[PDB]
């Protein structure tokens, strides 16, 4: 069910330090290559007057690069696919929660998002949109009673040559409902989001992640 060229289509919505916004995005990339590239416009709430670099890890794990030698939880979950649900905290306050469905309708990968963010210091690089986007890193993945949890400590780079550290623990659930999971052993998964191009006041972005399985 997941070709080697595959769509995909989310919508994000909610809210962050109380204003509220939505956000359509659509792409592409090749599940079994790591790679995919999407193209995100902020439908309701912009300009935002926040970092979209915050909203940016949540719009794809049917998009990592697995070994033979380390089963694949979330292509195999398809046709019914997963959700997961995370808690991402920033080293000067803010806390983003986040619950997304993905699901496949007619080939396409489909995603929804539902985000609320709250405590940003309004006066911090988030709110302020002082950063420049993430640095590279590397999630552990563990498995947790039929589902995985995966761990990451990721960097925020913030004008001047800052960081703000997050962490998070992501809990990824299977919704299959008929047939079977071969759960992979404890491994990482190396990130690298990239954004190539945004408008003026990030109306419009696209980013493209790349995401490989190692051993751990």
């Amino acid at each position: 069910l997941i070709k080697e060229n595959m769509r995909m289509k989310v919508v994000l919505e909610g809210s962050v330090n109380g204003h509220q916004f939505k956000c359509t995005g659509e792409g592409e990339g090749n599940p079994y290559m790591g790679t995919q590239t999407m193209r995100i416009k902020v439908i309701e709430g912009g300009p935002l007057p926040f970092a979209f670099d915050i909203l940016a890890t949540s719009f794809s794990r049917t998009f990592i690069k697995y070994p033979k030698g380390i089963p694949d939880f979330f292509k195999q979950s398809f046709p019914e696919g997963f959700t997961w649900e995370r808690v991402t905290r920033y080293e000067d306050g803010g806390v983003i929660t986040v619950m997304q469905d993905t699901s496949l309708e007619d080939g396409c990968l489909v995603y929804h998002a539902q985000v609320r963010g709250v405590n940003f210091p309004s006066n911090g690089a988030v709110m302020q949109k002082k950063t420049k986007g993430w640095e590279p890193n590397t999630e552990m993945m563990y498995p947790a009673d039929g589902g995985l949890r995966g761990y990451t400590h990721m960097a925020l780079k913030v004008d001047g040559g800052g960081h703000l550290s997050c962490s998070f623990v992501t809990t990824y659930r299977s919704k299959k409902t008929v047939g079977n999971i071969k759960m992979p052993g404890i491994h990482a998964v190396s990130h690298r989001l990239e954004r190539l191009e945004e408008s003026d006041n990030e109306m419009f972005v696209v980013q493209r992640e790349h995401a490989v399985a190692k051993f751990a």
